[PDB]
């Protein structure tokens, strides 16, 4: 018996959890004894790309860290089977527990969101896609990085990919948006823009999308979010946050990749203020 194998005639349905454009992610329960005693499972599907979803389970199967989502297996068209976090995504549970998560939480969680992050750097991934909505919360004390949709390997030798094919364009640095370019720093950037949302606790009103429509006027949306990031123009520091945290912000959007701060001097950065 192979234990990441999921038998379709007992991954039961319970309701869904998130969708997207292409996709869905459901919470299923997978019981054998068909007595509700099994257990609950997050499952990835399309909706009726199919080569690209077996690229992203290829990825996730093996990736091993604290702080990136558990890979338990598949249901064969395909289906991703992960282990299942009852409390969300950042951007669910931050609005709702204002009160439980402090600033010491939010740097806490900003170190996790590195460390996984800079796994996937050792690995030769780029994410291309890191934004509150990916990170997972497995509890007031620890977050996931929770998908790999749209991951891509960089060749060895080489510093970044090209991406050839609906893009997160207010979490992408200028490279991204002008020459399709991902690099481990384009990571950071978008690590940068992670961060404010957590410090904002995911408001819809101060989000990065608002926030840069205010600075460029509500096709010619990306040219005007280009020049404006190359006249020096950044999202402003979030309500509360002290200047130290945005400082460390800030080194994450550096116009050019190779002048960004690292995940490992952000992990140390964030340590330091912890102290
Ligand atoms: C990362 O979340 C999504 C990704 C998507 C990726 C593609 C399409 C839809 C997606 C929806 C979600 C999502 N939206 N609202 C909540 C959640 N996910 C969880 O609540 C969740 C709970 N355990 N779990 C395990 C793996 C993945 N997701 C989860």
């Amino acid at each position: 018996v192979d234990p990441t194998h999921f038998e379709k005639r007992f991954l039961k349905r319970i309701r869904d959890l998130g969708e997207g454009h292409f996709g869905k992610v459901e919470l299923c329960r997978y019981d054998p004894e068909g007595d509700n005693t099994g257990e609950q499972v997050a499952v990835k599907s399309l909706k009726p790309h199919i080569a690209d979803l077996k690229k992203e389970i290829e990825i996730l199967r093996n990736l091993y860290h604290e702080n990136i989502v558990k890979y338990k297996g598949i249901c064969t068209g395909i289906k991703l089977i992960m282990e299942f976090l009852p409390s969300g995504s950042l951007k669910e549970y931050l609005p709702k527990n204002k009160n439980k998560i402090n600033l010491k939480q939010q740097l806490k969680y900003a170190v996790q969101i590195c460390k996984g992050m800079d796994y996937l750097g050792s690995r030769q991934y780029v994410h291309r896609d890191l934004a509150a909505r990916n990170v997972l919360v497995e509890s007031e004390h620890q977050v996931k990085i929770g998908d790999f949709g749209l991951t891509k390997a960089i060749e060895t030798d080489k510093e970044y990919y090209t991406v050839k094919d609906d893009s997160p364009v207010f979490w992408y640095a200028p490279e991204c948006l002008m020459q399709s370019k991902f690099y481990i720093a384009s990571d950071v950037w978008s690590f940068g823009v992670t961060l404010h949302e957590l410090l904002t606790y995911c408001d819809s009103d101060s989000s990065p999308m608002a926030l840069f429509l205010k600075m460029i006027g509500p096709q010619m949306t990306v040219t005007r979010l280009v020049n404006t990031l190359k006249e020096g123009k950044r999202l402003p520091c979030p309500p509360n946050c002290p200047d130290e945290v945005y400082q460390l912000m800030r080194k994450c959007w550096e116009f050019q990749p190779s002048n960004r701060t690292s995940f490992q001097n952000l992990i140390e950065g964030f340590e330091a203020l912890l102290k």
